[PDB]
């Protein structure tokens, strides 16, 4: 089987040096260069994905929708879940990275920012940039609903979607592709990958270039994933 | 219930006035523009559709992305069926407009373009512009698949899909979003309206404007239907 | 790929002469037991469906449900559809048959019966045997459910659920079990044999004996339709 | 909403003594019996279930299709999933419980049956008992698939399922009915009614008497659950 991971590009927040986590907002311009250029490597590698599954957030969902534009693949059919969404970042949504740095100190912001298991504070019911009560969530048990997240349990509630709904595609010899965000598509190459605990605060995808694996009959990759513009895939970071 | 129906803008065949029919084309940039309006008019009139229906053509399936993200509601699930296409313009289909009507006369020509149940002639398996053998309609039964259609046909394939799935989340309380075509959102509206044979060749539905049906329990008007920019209203531009 | 038709064995009003359509009455002591036979013809010829297609009638259902325990398949996924119900008995609903007949005479009785597209007379909506209003059919349009029906309107109603539901699970490569009614399997029948109008009125399928077809990639008969025990063939037992 | 669980009755293993797991074994004699008395409370109390969920094993979906036909609805949607299995007993499925308590000791014998977290040894895959490979799982991720579990590790995967798909049922407005096993439906009481690690393995849940959730809008109980029998409801143990 086939499984194709793009992360979306910049969002409006990101330029605005922004905590966005489950604050849905929209790309910016850049951002929608970027999933312009991701739909013209589909394109040009001719790697043409039988369905689409992607987070409830807005820049994922815009990404996946010109990216298919540019690949001329829009008719396929489209499955959405909140547990392909970014990491919730608690009470950093909606704050200045800088200014929670200064205030935090390097040692308690990088730990919010890329410890695998320390959450960052959760996040009031009252805040304006709660999620608690959003219509796109209605229908989820709310006792789930996250009010803060680590990346181990970003990995812990995408899974089990991965498990039962993605796989079932992917067994059925369909290629799909993934539109999500930096966070739950590191969890899904840790796993995926078997990279470990620490190692995995290091691993960086860049924004807008497909990456794909080729898997076997047990999901594992049957050779290294690789992305689709390889000069440009991205290990010089962006922000982290 | 609330359904809510939009017919997408200007394709780039019809800019250059070639029928279009079954083939994927896309929409040119002034059909993009009307998509925006579309969804500037959700957002402004407070129509916030739950779930969206499409065809699978490229046009209809870009113009509700286009309106969707500017009325904020990008996160809603997605359907799309090959019976909400547009008419099949058989062997017309990458035809010139103008060609045609000297090659037919006016009165053959307005017959295939307008008549209830005469259907243009059907298309040859050769054809460039078939869709025979299409990777987006291979798990249809292949049997049904039409080499050409008229109005009446049209209507006979959109009804049963109107029937048992659109109508289940019209009946559950879904606001329902449809984003299709001419004749493909004729045929719904002369069946939700009761117009007759005779009467639905003189109904036009501009592009680019929503047209709001309030129905009640029986899935019957319970008052006229409306549109969202009643003034700019009128689809005697870009052709009468 | 193959497909297994199976008709449910007698129901309790069959015991009693009268007329069903779409009461819904539960099998007979003997329908019970023609069920359990129709299991083990598919456990002792190898044929495993891989997903189960019942109508909304109880009597098909528990055909099914005892047949699949007897050749150990419980698990396949189920879906129901009112588009595979027994045809619509209208005002004949609920009467007894040697009344019926002679209160109409032979003629009118077996046009009722048998013609291929003459339907009973439309049921009155006071009647203790009409289904308006069921609940296992409020979220369909009301406006589709029948008042009466004959073979012909049944055919029309049947086929788009075949064409683009049952059709993709048979292009998927899935062997597909349909538990069903006379009238509704007369139907499919006649469209995948090619019987015409004025024969179908002689095609008899037995109760609980399973019917498969092989169909080539078009769904068209590869061979011959055979049975599981062409022995026991012939429904001119329990009624000719 | 309304939430009701039905525990299945006897299965042929347990009337011989055999550990069951995932071996999908059928219901006794008592077992139908027991099913029946379950749909027979589900009328003469009014419960009526809108959907159903079962797990993949044939005796929970065998007591399903008796208490449905016994209630009279038998036409519900059902969906299956694997997440409501009863706990994999690991390497002593297939083994007598009375050799398995001679060999062990009660004091390892009772941590097997009833820890909160400690699970049996792990089954080999060329085992009889194994269900690796089999028809039923092979659209699930294989690296998912237990080879043995514990109480704690049933919750873990049958979480996600109630929260993404049975939920939204519930928020839907709908009466859900589950049929499962002992475990999984006690892992699912200790959530719902937040049962202690400890305490949990005191529960016993009677086997074919319904159990009915009243539950708010966060899914909480809004009163103590209660069976449709309370005297026949046993405290007192069958086996455990």
């Amino acid at each position: 089987p086939k499984l194709v991971l793009v992360r979306h590009g910049q969002s409006e927040w990101n330029e605005k040096n922004l905590f966005t986590g489950w604050v849905d907002v929209k790309l910016s311009a850049k951002g929608q260069q970027e999933a312009a250029r991701a739909g013209e490597l589909l394109k040009e590698k001719k790697v043409y994905p039988d369905v689409l599954y992607t987070s409830k957030l807005s820049r994922a969902i815009q990404t996946a929708n010109i990216a298919l534009e540019k690949a001329d693949r829009l008719w396929i059919p489209v499955n959405r879940s909140w547990r392909l969404n970014e990491r919730h970042y608690g009470d950093l949504q909606g704050k200045d990275k800088a200014e929670t740095l200064k205030k935090f100190g390097e040692e308690k912001f990088n730990t919010y920012r890329r410890s695998f298991d320390v959450p960052p504070p959760p996040i009031d019911a009252s805040s304006p940039f709660s999620q608690k009560g959003d219509e796109r969530y209605k229908y989820v048990d709310p006792n789930v609903l996250p009010e803060t997240e680590s990346l181990a349990l970003v990995i812990d509630r995408l899974l089990p979607y991965w498990q039962d709904v993605i796989a079932k595609d992917l067994l059925s010899g369909k290629t799909v592709m993934i539109a999500a965000h930096g966070n739950s598509l590191r969890g899904l190459v840790k796993h995926l990958e078997g990279i470990s605990d620490a190692d995995i605060a290091k691993l960086n995808i860049p924004t807008g270039i497909p990456l794909v694996f080729e898997l076997d009959e047990n999901l594992k990759p049957s050779k290294p994933s690789y992305y689709l513009d390889p000069e440009a895939a991205a290990a010089g970071a962006a922000a982290v």
